[PDB]
């Protein structure tokens, strides 16, 4: 679709079998989801934003359904205040910015 | 133009007569730039990101060129790690997300 930006670009996602809302975020390199369990191995990572850094768990090869589009990639899980779909998965659904 | 997301969506902006690089950020409500001087009065604002909250200076009706497009609107100035163009100005240049 074409999403205007008058409001936050929130969409429904499916991850780990759970339905959530997430922000399509072109300013995020990586995808970051609020605390939840995912299967498989993970490793610790530190990521920084406005305010500073948080510790997260890095899970690789996770499948996510984004606005009904399937994608696979790394998902970071930790105390983010918002679920964020970042560029590593936006590319996989063919998302572009247009002006 | 049409901007894919395999790389960060960095563009050149011009503000207070200086050129800067900034991120086109659909995940940011507001535009936030690293510390610099701007004319006029400012007002206080606290904004929250991944790693907590920061105090910024809010300047209204500031002229800023973004990738060759004129915008005039609110700019937040503070200790952000990166210059971010948020939805308040992305709508002024006509930007949409497409997939
Ligand atoms: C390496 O992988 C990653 C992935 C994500 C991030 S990030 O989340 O720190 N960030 C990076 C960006 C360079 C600032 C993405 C933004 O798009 C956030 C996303 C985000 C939204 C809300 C809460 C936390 C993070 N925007 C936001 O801070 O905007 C505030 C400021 C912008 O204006 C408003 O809109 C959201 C809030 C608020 C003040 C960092 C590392
Ligand atoms: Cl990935
Ligand atoms: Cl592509
Ligand atoms: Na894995």
């Amino acid at each position: 679709p074409q999403i205007t930006l008058w409001k936050r670009p929130l969409v429904t996602i499916k991850i780990g079998g759970q339905l959530k809302e997430a922000l399509l975020d072109t300013g995020a390199d990586d995808t970051v989801i609020e605390e939840m369990s995912l299967p498989g191995r993970w490793k610790p990572k530190m990521i920084g934003g406005i305010g500073g850094f948080i510790k997260v768990r890095q899970y690789d090869q996770i499948i996510i359904e984004i606005a009904g589009h399937k994608a696979i990639g790394t998902v970071l899980v930790g105390p983010t205040p918002v679920n964020i779909i970042g560029r590593n998965l936006l590319t996989q659904i063919g998302a572009t910015l247009n002006f």
